[PDB]
C-alpha cells in the first residue's frame, strides 16, 4: 500500500500541441489508480488537467478539485481565493506532482517547494519531465544552486523523472 | 525633469547576496534607481542578501520602504502580517508594478504569482526581471518552450519584462 492517501496534481489547463504530454496525463492518472492512491487537483475539465481528473475518475478513485471564488468531477471545493486554493489544495494532500503546465503550475509548484525548504511541509515534490518539457526550468534551478541562493540540499527537494510510472516510484522512496 | 508613473514598486530576492559581486551591484543600484525616480519601495523586511542591499539604498537616499513580515517570527516601515499569503496580498496591493532581483525558491515563487495574476487578468501592474549576468536566462528559455507548446500564450510570455540593469528595467516596466 502506498504511504500516501493523495497527491496534488498541478498541470497544464492547456492540452499542450503535443499528444506526448497528453498521454503522460493519463498514465498518471492510471498510476494513482493502480498503486490506490486519490487525486487533488485544480479543478476542471480543460487540458491535461481534465484527462488525469477524468482518468483517475473513470478507474473509480476519489477526485477532490478545489477552486478560487469547464465542470470539475468528484468533490468539488469552492474556496475563498487563490491564496485559499493554494492553501486548501497543500493542507489535504500528501505529495505534490506537477505535470508540464503554464505560469498556474509553475508558482503553485514552486511556493510549495519554498514552503517544503522553510520547514511549513516535508511532503514529497515531484516533477514529470516529458519529452524534456521542464528542462530549462531545470536548469536555471541548478544555475540558482551554483550561484549561492539554493542550497544543494534544497535543490533535493524536486524530485524528477521522465515517466508517470518511474516518477512515483521516485516520490514512494 | 522626469517623473515616473509608480508610487511604490515591490522588490524580492535572495537570502544571499550572490556569489557574485555584480549581484550587489544590481540590488544597490536597483535602489539608487527608484529613488532617482522618486519611487519608494515594497519590499520583505530583513537586512540580509540582496533584501537588506536595495532597502537600505532606498532609504539612504531619502525614499520610503515598507517591508511587510510574517508575524509568526519576531529602516523605513515595518509591518507584521498573520501568515506568508497575507504577506504576498499586501505587497501586492501597496504596490504599483514588481521586479525581482536574483533569489532563489521565494523569490521565484513571488515572481510567478504576480505573473499568473497578471496573465489572469486580475491585476495590470507591470512585472520586471533585473537580468544580472545572464541569471534568469534559462527561466526566459523555459518561458519560450511553455510558449512552444502551447501553454502559455505568446502574449501572455510579454508580461514578464527584463532588462540587464536598474535603469534600462524601469523604463522598460514604464512603457
Ligand atoms: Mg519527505
Amino acid at each position: 500500500k502506498s504511504k500516501f492517501r493523495r497527491i496534488c496534481v498541478f498541470c497544464g489547463s492547456s492540452q499542450g500541441k503535443k499528444s506526448s504530454y497528453q498521454d503522460a496525463a493519463v498514465d498518471l492518472g492510471n498510476e494513482l489508480v493502480s498503486r490506490n492512491i486519490d487525486l487533488v487537483y485544480g479543478g476542471g475539465s480543460i487540458g491535461l488537467m481534465g484527462l488525469v481528473s477524468q482518468a483517475v475518475h473513470d478507474g473509480g478513485r476519489h477526485v477532490i478539485g478545489i477552486i478560487p471564488k469547464g465542470e470539475t468531477v468528484g468533490e468539488v471545493r469552492a474556496v475563498a481565493d487563490m491564496h485559499q486554493r493554494k492553501a486548501e489544495m497543500a493542507k489535504h494532500s500528501d505529495a505534490f506532482i506537477a505535470l508540464p503546465g503554464g505560469y498556474g503550475t509553475l508558482e503553485e509548484l514552486l511556493e510549495v517547494i519554498t514552503w517544503a525548504q522553510l520547514g511549513i511541509h516535508d511532503k514529497p515534490v515531484g516533477l514529470l519531465n516529458v519529452d524534456g518539457y521542464y528542462n530549462s526550468l531545470l536548469s536555471f534551478i541548478d544555475k540558482a544552486v551554483e550561484e549561492g541562493f539554493i542550497s544543494p540540499t534544497a535543490r533535493e527537494i524536486i524530485v524528477s523523472a521522465p515517466t508517470a510510472k518511474e516518477l512515483v516510484k521516485k516520490l514512494e522512496e
